[PDB]
């Protein structure tokens, strides 16, 4: 008779379930991994049978914890994955995320025709092998025989609902990650199906995230732990619910999240696209558009800088403090932080890092700080791309590993020269799908009410004289990575 | 019993070494004078100072032995600039060639293509360090002094004037003053009317091995020798550091590094680059010195040394950089730390490494860094010799050249033998063979083989010269694509 919401994250290498309240709060969570399957290089497929199993797995363990009713599960999920389905239901592919650049050829060539421009026109999807269009293209050309087979095309989380209900139902901030889906109409372009020949019957049906797709199979009522009138919520990409979760839900916002890696996103009233295809554009509806730049080099660039300039031994927070001994700025020194190429804001896949300015007055605290100042440039690069000359948002939303000290927090409000608000649940993506649930059960109504659960910790705002020298710096950035952008195609 | 002293007058130091009649060093000994700097750029030293220091010198080394001196011989910093009046009292000190003063002056004279005319008149490249350029600061901003100058002199003029009241230049200095004439081996016309300098206020020109005599009494006490010790009139330290070596023609080649570097190759006749990348000095009618001076040599290891380590040695560092392979996986190191003179010839240059990816730890960093030394000596040292047959050796000294590693990486690169030599004092040795020619204890140049030896060979790889072969595309294309980047880091 207490009643529940279980929020789901599918993501690469693992999923994770959080048990909340009928309040809103937390009360628990688990999460199980899968392995990656990387037999050749650029391969990157995982096991839907796998990833489904950890699924059941999570929300077992989470009614486990509790006396009470699941009156939903909703879903937040990675974004591009690409699964095919046979006559009879069965796997005929495992699940090619988003990492799989088997159809980094085919982009190349629809670069040079024309083509790539084309769909990032009519779909606001960047030009990279990331995007089902590409990989369905790709399949199409080198592998007939399933290609030839396959009656359904669908994604990780499709699977996933598929299994619990047998309804096979996408949500448009979903679609928006398949490089099919029209900007203008909402539904597939129909020019991109005749040349993928593939038949709107074979992908999923488009509904809104807080659809309730229902009833749940009674088999999996029983191995789950739940009601027979427990929900399924469509649920959403995590892209997406990671915006609207640090509540940035409009455009005098921006969502800035660094982990291992990074992404900047805003919401905006229309679809708008960048003349030169710097960051996607991914409805989520008629009234709002999920404009970003997915960034490679996050944290990883600053472990490897902490690994590689030190020793295995130093600490981040070694590694922090030695940084700001150095003055901001690192006396001009500058750090392209492109390690393993990058997408936003240069999407270039063969691009490396650089040190550009050394002199004899640049030291171990200079060369530390330059990489954590680089790695900051070029996010705020990609931001910078989202802008443009539009209004500065009024703060940026920031969760992360990368920005767990003061000190990145404050070197972002100095760079961004806007107030960075720190957020105190960083599970942005299952407080959110937590949230459409609520809206879907009708505890909630309009999405400015997810400020409620998504609540601000700390702000940060830019120190005055930083803020100049940055400003100053940044064009010098720009300078050097201008200079070396046509460079990188020569190192391999 | 007899002996010969060399002497090398370097900056902030100098350096004695007496050598015994077969050309044996028997003791040696230095001193050293500190440098004025009291604003950025400039560079100079006291002339008094020097001129003690080398008195002290001579007579310390006289003191070690029991017999006479037969003659003092002399290498010698070049590009020093020294302002004598009317009554041959200093009014300057000695302005280096590391002072920047005239840095302003030879970017105007660049642009108004004056610096090239400079260049392809006397072998001197644009750059502030040249007598020429300082002559020309001071005229239009030191005119009080420059007005009452008599002569223009430097740092060895004004040692030997000291001891003898001659004031002579031999014609490997004058080949550093950036007014010598490549054609006639004499003081250019027109650029000294442009100067507004008579060549009387000018040290006369004679071989390097003319005896200037005799020496005043004063300093045959002073200095501890005879009354017939004779004075030879000695050379620049790069025509000596490459005869030194035994390079004495175009079938060889002088690489020392040190802190810095240097790549030298003698030729039979005068020969300018049409970019102006590399020296010509004469030695005389049929000697003529090609060089690039490099900054970036020892001085850039050390800073990788403790900036990328701690305080690693320098053996710790070339252990792990061994442990990444030949190419440091593509990593680029363009070792410009300190601005540079040859090969790219920019004051404003910076370093950078380029191609970073996960794949480069530690040791990867630390190799390219090495690679990137050489690789910038390689492209110095190509400069010299294109259209031109590669010499069949690069003769080698230096500190940074001390490990069979650097010596087989110097020989990888550059694909030809590398011979290190048994005398790393090349100066002073070549200025007591000097002291032998005059003495006419010696007769051809050539014979200065007898002296400077080799130690040891390294022959090239072909292997990982290969992989070098390969890779200096992909550096010269990085340092391409950054050269006009420079002047943005101010
Ligand atoms: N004190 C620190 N300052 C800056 N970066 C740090 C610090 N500590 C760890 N990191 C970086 O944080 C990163 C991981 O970030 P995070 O904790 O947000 O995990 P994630 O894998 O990116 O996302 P998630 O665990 O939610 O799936 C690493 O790449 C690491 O180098
Ligand atoms: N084992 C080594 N390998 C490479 N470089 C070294 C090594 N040891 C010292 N160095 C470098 O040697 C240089 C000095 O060269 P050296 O010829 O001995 O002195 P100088 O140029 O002042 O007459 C320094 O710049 C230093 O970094
Ligand atoms: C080829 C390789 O190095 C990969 O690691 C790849 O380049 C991925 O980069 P992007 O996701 O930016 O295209
Ligand atoms: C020392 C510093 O200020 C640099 O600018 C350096 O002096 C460059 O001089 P070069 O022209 O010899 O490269
Ligand atoms: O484009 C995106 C979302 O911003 C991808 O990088 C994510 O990894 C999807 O899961």
């Amino acid at each position: 008779s207490l009643k529940y919401i279980i929020g789901m994250d599918v993501g690469t290498t693992a999923t994770k379930g959080v048990l909340y309240d009928i309040n809103g709060k937390a009360v628990a969570s688990v999460s199980k991994g899968y392995p990656l399957i990387q037999t050749k290089v650029g391969q990157a497929e995982e096991d839907p049978k796998l990833i489904f199993d950890a699924v059941q797995e999570i929300i077992f363990d989470l009614t486990q914890k509790i006396d009470g009713k699941i009156a939903a599960i909703s879903w937040s999920s990675q974004m591009h994955s690409l699964i095919g389905l046979g006559s009879d239901d069965e796997l005929l592919t495992n699940s090619i995320t988003w990492a799989d650049n088997c159809a980094k050829s085919i982009v190349q060539d629809a670069k040079n025709r024309g083509f790539a421009q084309q769909i990032y026109r009519k779909t606001g999807m960047p030009m990279h092998p990331m995007a089902p269009i590409y990989k369905l293209l790709w399949l199409k050309n080198k592998k007939t025989e399933v290609f030839s087979q396959a009656q359904k095309w669908i994604g990780i989380k499709e699977y996933i609902i598929f299994r619990l209900t047998g309804k096979l139902v996408t949500d448009t901030t979903m679609a928006a990650g398949t490089g099919i889906l029209n900007l203008k109409t909402l539904t597939w372009d129909q020019e991109l199906l005749d040349i993928l020949k593939i038949k709107k019957e074979q992908l999923p049906k488009i509904a809104q995230p807080t659809k309730v797709i229902f009833p749940i199979k009674t088999e999996y009522v029983k191995k789950l732990g739940i009601d027979s009138d427990t929900k399924i919520i469509l649920g959403a990409s995590d892209g997406y619910l990671s915006t609207i979760g640090v509540n940035a839900i409009d455009s005098d916002h921006c969502a800035l999240n660094v982990g291992t890696s990074g992404a900047i996103r805003t919401i905006v009233d229309q679809p708008k696209i960048d003349p030169s295809a710097s960051y996607f554009c991914y409805p989520a509806d008629k009234t709002h558009y999920l404009l970003g730049g997915p960034v490679n080099n996050g944290g990883i660039v600053f472990n490897w800088a902490r690994q590689t300039l030190f020793d295995a031994d130093e600490t981040p927070q070694d590694f922090l403090d030695v940084a700001q001994t150095a003055p901001a700025g690192s006396r001009n020194l500058i750090f392209l932080p492109y390690l393993g190429g990058e997408r936003a804001p240069i999407w270039d896949a063969n691009a490396r890092g650089s040190f550009v300015g050394l002199t004899r007055m640049h030291q171990k605290p200079e060369m530390a700080r330059a990489v954590i100042e680089g790695i900051i440039f070029n996010l705020y690069d990609a931001a910078s791309n989202l802008i443009k000359n539009t209004k500065k948002p009024v703060a940026i939303n920031a969760t992360g590993g990368f920005l767990k000290s003061d000190f990145v927090r404050q070197l972002c409000a100095n760079i961004f020269n806007v107030p960075i608000v720190t957020m105190k649940e960083q599970q942005s993506g299952t407080l959110a799908a937590m949230f459409l649930a609520r809206q879907a059960l009708g505890l909630n109504q309009d999405l400015s009410e997810i400020g409620q659960f998504a609540q601000a910790d700390k702000v940060y705002f830019p120190n005055p004289k930083e803020a100049a020298t940055y400003q100053k710096l940044f064009p010098l950035y720009c300078e050097i990575r201008n200079a070396l952008a046509a460079s990188y195609g020569k190192f391999s």
